[PDB]
């Protein structure tokens, strides 16, 4: 049915998914300036780590400060392969892509990172609340010269 | 009110049962969530130690992993369930958490949890592909192997 209240929705998907789209295709200098997508109190972060807790990064202006470390340490990153899925809730959206650049960490020798990423978008009037990354932590640590842990899967079908 | 719409809006409700049942389905009835696929369906896990997924390819094999995992995670739950619908009336996500037991030969009884993600693209009203997302770090820990520890300097508090 065409009411203001669905197109209200439709508006904000649409205007979120821009957004969205905006954040998947930052690279280079403008990564200094992702954070003012967000929310003043909006969160970003990686929640997949070996730790298994998040790094997760709150507030607008912590998120610029960590801008400046993601450039040094990825500084040519790219996304690619980028899938964007709405959902019923116009304010939350996920998306699949790649990820491929160097890898710059200090106490590490310099390397190719390549991972697959799922990643969370949720707004707030407009604005990213909370921002969301899963990857595979065991592809970053091949890149770093870390040796994986193994699972042996013994009896596992063929 | 338009009938491609209509087809749509039913195909994605029917999916969306299928999707609740495979996230409900415990115990047993595990051996027999394969049939939720279609015939050449493939399941499996796409985040390994290896890099590699772990793909199981059609529905007979997935009855065959099922006796597996069955032994290997006796008690295994999903909870957290949050079921998201996308613009494609074959494609959804789910995010969630699980846990139980893990009984792996030759590693001690552990407590596994883990969150997870999982994509499930539909054809004719079964499951074409699923595929979960998780974080392996925790595994290790439930089985007792050493987890690595990243060290990001100058990472900002
Ligand atoms: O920018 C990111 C958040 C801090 C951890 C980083 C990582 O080690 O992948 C990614
Ligand atoms: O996980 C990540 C890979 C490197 C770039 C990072 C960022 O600053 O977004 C995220
Ligand atoms: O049922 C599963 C697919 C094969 C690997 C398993 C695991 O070791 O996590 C999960
Ligand atoms: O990753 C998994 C943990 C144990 C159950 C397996 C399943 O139920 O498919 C999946």
């Amino acid at each position: 049915e065409n009411t203001s209240e669905n197109r209200a929705q439709v508006a904000a998907r649409q205007h979120n998914r821009k957004i969205v789209e905006q954040y998947m295709h930052t690279r280079g200098e403008a990564r200094l300036k992702r954070h003012l997508l967000f929310t003043e109190d909006g969160v970003g972060g990686l929640w997949t780590t070996d730790s298994g807790q998040p790094i997760a990064i709150r507030g607008r202006e912590k998120l610029g400060e960590h801008a400046v470390w993601s450039l040094q340490c990825f500084p040519d990153w790219v996304w690619t392969d980028i899938q964007i899925f709405e959902t019923q809730d116009p304010n939350w959206f996920w998306v699949e892509c790649r990820g491929e650049g160097a890898i710059v960490f200090p106490g590490y020798p310099r390397g190719q990172y390549r991972n697959h990423f799922l990643h969370s978008f949720r707004f707030e009037n407009g604005l990213i609340k909370e921002q969301r990354e899963f990857m595979n932590p065991c592809e970053q640590f091949r890149s770093l010269g870390i040796e994986v842990p193994e699972v042996r899967r013994d009896g596992l079908p063929s």
